[PDB]
């Protein structure tokens, strides 16, 4: 008896028994807009997809609350679901992020397996047996796609007489490939190839929203009228509908532990595949190795590398994100945190793994562990407008400009022992970049006449690099072995460039220029927000030519583009903090120490004490 299993929106749903006495079983229930399902059958899990909660969850089918968050974040429409029952893995499609991707049944190691060229992936269907995952896209162009499940051989095999190609569901016993079609009103079939192309059920009939089938029998969902149907695998014929008066069916399928016909899996219990990920595979080992998404695989394969080498940090108004540079994906951007207000600038220590940023609504300075639970306050008192921050990751201290008291201060990393290096009455500290080998701090700052100006890494010989032609510089980012620094000017709207001591100046490309922009070196590459701040350039700085990495995100504020863990340049603050016992200040001539306020340095031009204390 043909257990059928469907989306409700409202709940997910089991029925049929044999077709008797109208037991409609409620799986799960108090969902809020669910739309796809799926199970693996052997470990009795039930998955489904959420629309407005954007989150895929999974349950026990025993008598049990048990619900777990599987995916939630990333994920926009997700329409289609599918479960791997033998490599152990959950592939799913999101038809407006226009991703496909894949995770273990837990929502780890989650890797994004295709994203380009992809409209409205919905549909999807899996071959364990093979290595062959099939699903539709249809958009502009609709066609019905075949490829590896481990994203391999991308073969478009149906490409016409579709619109609209509906639910994917195969013969297994047959070799044989199902599938429907919302408009044009038909149910087809072909060979695993794209072979074949036969009629079950032409004629515009059939008006299906999710297809499955179990033994000959094919049944389907259709929406309008709210009904269940089946009828011959072979023809049209038998077309009587289950008993089905049911609010709004979606997805479906035959809830039979035969629908998953188990087998030997290509990798052993042994070797766990590979590292992180074994996915199936068409390929002769019949498994293939991956890395979760940003992170590349070592040459001998099987062993992916840690983490991301490069990185580009994000701050949008509400949250950080962090995009690899280690792959072409690019567009997988992935955030985190609470309570972000309003963030502005950010910048990030290699070292100790710490993301800091700036938030002028809160009016603070945080830090962060990215997608850990990093989060601890560093500044939070005499803020105004924190329009830039820079991590100084030698001395091991924190500098902060300040636009509302027109100020630049320095603090160790943990926001400890303040100091004011610049205050000026007139022009107002914008955007600041450090050098802490060779001892420079560079800043851009505005004001009734702006220039850019620079000093040594305690504020001591202004020189101001920049004059003239100059509107309102934003961004300002540091070539280091190659002596330049990069800059933007939101009212001139131009990308310029120059020699480390402010010479070799000239326009690089003109651009329309955010007032808040982000901007930032590594690598070659320049990477900056656009005008309307939804979408990042990257910008070969010697090439000249501009490249989109990623639309579509709006609010983007700052930008920080840095290695993880790889860290450069050193100084003799580096050597237990210069021997200054609070703020170790590096410059050119040689470091200097300095004191938080009320202090004083004592004739050791090291040591700091409060006045007036003891006698000694
Ligand atoms: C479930 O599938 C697995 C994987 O094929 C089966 O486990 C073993 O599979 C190998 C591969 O041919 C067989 O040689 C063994 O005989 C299988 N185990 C044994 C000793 O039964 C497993 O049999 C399948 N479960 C069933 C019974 O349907
Ligand atoms: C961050 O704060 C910690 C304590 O919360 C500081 O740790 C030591 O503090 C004493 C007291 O001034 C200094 O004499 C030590 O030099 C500090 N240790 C280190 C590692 O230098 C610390 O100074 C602050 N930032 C640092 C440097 O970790
Ligand atoms: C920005 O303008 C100031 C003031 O005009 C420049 O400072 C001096 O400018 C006068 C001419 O107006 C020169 O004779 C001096 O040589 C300049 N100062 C010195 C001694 O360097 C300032 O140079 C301008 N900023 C830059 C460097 O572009």
């Amino acid at each position: 008896a043909p257990l059928l299993l469907y989306a409700n929106r409202r709940d997910l749903r089991l029925v049929d028994a044999t077709n008797g006495k109208e037991n409609a079983t409620i799986v799960v229930g108090g969902l809020e807009d669910a739309a796809a399902v799926d199970f693996v059958f052997s470990h009795g899990l039930i998955y489904w997809s959420d629309v407005s909660e954007e989150a895929i969850k999974r349950t026990e089918f025993n008598k049990t609350e048990s619900v777990q968050n599987v995916v939630v974040s990333g994920l926009l429409s997700p329409d289609g679901l599918a479960c791997d029952w033998l490599g152990e893995k959950l592939y799913w499609t999101d038809s407006e992020t226009n991703r496909i991707e894949v995770s273990n049944l837990d929502g780890s190691l989650r890797k994004v397996l295709f994203w380009q060229e992809l409209d409205q992936p919905r549909a999807i269907a899996l071959d364990p047996s093979s290595g062959f995952m099939y699903w539709t896209d249809w958009g502009e162009v609709p066609k019905i796609e075949r490829a590896g499940m481990d994203g391999s051989s991308r073969f478009i095999i149906i490409n016409s007489e579709i619109y609209w190609p509906n639910g994917l569901t195969l013969d297994y016993e047959e070799q044989k490939l199902y599938w429907a079609d919302a408009k044009l009103n038909f149910i087809h079939k072909s060979n695993l190839d794209g072979t074949n192309r036969q009629a079950v059920v032409k004629g515009s009939l059939p008006h299906p929203f999710a297809l499955t089938l179990f033994e000959d029998i094919l049944y389907w969902t259709d929406w309008s009228t709210h009904s269940i149907l089946a009828c011959n695998k072979y023809t049209g014929e038998g077309l009587r509908e289950i008993h089905s008066d049911i609010f709004s069916p979606m997805d479906i399928h035959a809830f039979s532990q035969q629908r998953q016909p188990n087998a030997t899996n290509p990798c052993g219990i042994d070797n766990g595949g590979c590292s992180h990920l074994c996915l199936m595979s068409p390929v002769k080992p019949f498994y293939q190795c991956a890395c979760p998404t940003g992170v590349k695989l070592l040459e001998n394969g099987k062993t992916c590398k840690d983490g991301a080498t490069e990185l580009l940090l994000l701050a949008r108004r509400t949250d950080l994100r962090r995009i690899s540079l280690d792959t072409p994906d690019f567009t997988d951007i992935v955030l985190q945190l609470e309570d972000i207000r309003h963030a502005i600038a950010i910048d990030y220590d290699p070292v100790e793994g710490y993301i800091y940023w700036t938030d002028d609504e809160v009016r603070a300075i945080r830090r962060s562990f990215i997608d850990g639970s990093g989060s601890q306050f560093v500044v939070t008192a005499q803020i105004a407008h924190p329009d830039g921050i820079a991590v100084d990751w030698v001395a091991r201290n924190l500098y902060w400009t300040d636009t509302g008291t027109d100020r630049i201060e320095v603090t160790r990393l943990n926001g400890t022992m303040r100091k004011i290096l610049i205050s000026e009455d007139l022009e107002e500290p914008r955007a600041i970049v450090l050098d802490p080998m060779v001892g420079y701090m560079y800043w851009t700052d505005w004001g009734e006449i702006p220039k850019i100006e620079r000093a040594a890494l305690d504020g001591s010989d202004r020189v101001v690099l920049v004059n003239t032609s100059l509107g309102w510089p934003n961004g300002l980012a540091l070539d280091y072995d190659e002596g330049k620094i990069y800059w933007g000017d939101a009212k001139t709207d131009k990308i310029e460039v120059m020699n480390t001591d402010g010479t070799g100046r000239r326009v690089l490309v003109e651009d329309k220029i955010p007032h808040i922009f982000g901007f930032t070196l590594l690598g070659d590459y320049v990477y900056w927000t656009d005008w309307q701040r939804r979408s990042i350039e990257r910008v070969h700085k010697r090439s000249a030519e501009r490249e989109v990495i990623i639309d579509q995100l709006p609010d983007l504020m700052g930008l920080k583009a840095t290695n993880v863990h790889r860290v450069i340049g050193s100084n003799p603050c580096a050597e237990e903090n210069g021997g200054c016992s609070h703020l170790c200040l590096y410059r050119p001539q040689g470091l200097r120490c300095a004191c938080p306020i009320g202090f004083e340095l004592i004739s050791d031009m090291k040591t700091c004490i409060v006045p007036e204390a003891f006698l000694l």
